[PDB]
């Protein structure tokens, strides 16, 4: 999350 996926992909 914020960035294990994208910027927060995850908890984005």
């Amino acid at each position: 999350d914020k960035n294990g996926d994208g910027e927060v992909s995850f908890e984005e």
